[PDB]
């Protein structure tokens, strides 16, 4: 149908702006500390602490196969990257630390992609 066409190029859409958000957060993880997966070769207990692992990898493959319905969807998988590392790691960590700096960073991304999500619907 022209709706189901209409729907798709929607979510194409939906995908290049995503795309930039993702972008943009990476580069405020210059250490590259959530580009991967946290290897279960190198931390073996993991999954006994983590539920549900997260990173920006992760998210891209997620993101190409055009798996985020709505900037809610992909917020989420952001928010366990940093909420993952600040549970596992503790405070005095360069781990944790880069967290803190990209959920304060990635905040102010965030908060213009909804206002462009909403706006251009």
């Amino acid at each position: 149908s022209m709706e189901q066409v209409a729907m798709e190029l929607r979510l194409t859409e939906l995908t290049r702006l995503l795309r930039s958000v993702l972008d943009q957060l990476q580069d405020k993880d210059p250490a590259r500390i959530f580009a991967q997966p946290v290897s279960l070769k190198e931390v073996p207990d993991y999954l006994d602490h983590i539920k549900h692992p997260m990173d920006f990898a992760t998210m891209r493959k997620r993101l190409e196969a055009q798996g985020y319905k709505n900037l809610h969807e992909f917020e989420e998988d952001f928010d366990l990257i940093i909420d993952n590392c600040m549970k596992y790691n503790a405070r005095d960590t360069v781990f944790y630390r880069a967290a803190v700096r990209l959920r304060d960073q990635g905040g102010v991304v965030l908060r213009q992609a909804r206002r462009e999500v909403d706006s251009i619907g």
